[PDB]
């Protein structure tokens, strides 16, 4: 598998609203964690769950944000065998998600802030709708 | 299929991130150990995603009763991957594990010439490192 992959901010979703986003180039199937901090850490945590739910892809494609270049990122895909390049499918699966969880947010009825308790549930019913799991 | 046994266990030579989560599969003895700085439900949660990544979905985790295994967010994750979860005595082979990484990571920290702290650098090769070790002994 090629994936692509990029961070993207949810407010909703604070304090943990930064979302970390893969899709597999090839079969279009998304993987999304939420985050506090966008850190080296948080991008390998990312990737270890989106392994974890595909399979582990041959190749993955970011930008040059400093999270995907560091030593940190660089010596963990390595040791995991995955090789490292540094757009649209990303954007397309960034704009669907924030678009499922903004209304399955505001059906619940809250217009601002999801409650950190029912976030959980609610950013996987987002993702579990824009897959076939 | 495969049955684990998960704790958490601290390690002062990988400050700040100094809280070690190990999961151990019964079957194989293969152990999965991630690093994190607070022991949270969430912490649980991205190391059993990780063990997964490794090892493959289990069906069934064993684990004590500190509040970050009981809690409803955790709950709710083992519940969505299909995981069953069974929970004061403690799980001997996790213990064990816990024992040899501390072993492990003392040995290699020193003989890179880490006497105290490991520089944060360093960590995650290192623990990779006796990860490594202890399963392909
Ligand atoms: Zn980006
Ligand atoms: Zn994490
Ligand atoms: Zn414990």
């Amino acid at each position: 598998q090629i994936w692509q992959t990029d961070f993207t901010l949810e407010p909703r979703m604070a304090p943990r609203s930064w979302l970390a986003v893969t899709v597999d180039t090839a079969s279009s199937a998304i993987v999304v964690t939420q985050h506090g901090r966008v850190t080296s850490v948080a991008a390998q945590h990312h990737w270890a769950t989106a392994i974890a739910v595909l399979g582990r892809p041959k190749a993955i494609k970011t930008d040059n944000g400093s999270c995907f270049t560091s030593k940190s990122t660089r010596e963990w895909l390595a040791r995991w065998g995955i090789a490292h390049t540094t757009q649209a499918m990303v954007e397309r699966a960034n704009r669907l998600l924030k678009d499922k969880i903004r209304v399955l947010a505001e059906g619940d009825g809250f217009m601002k802030r999801i409650p950190a308790s029912k976030q959980g549930e609610l950013l996987a019913k987002a993702m579990y709708a824009l897959n076939h799991f």
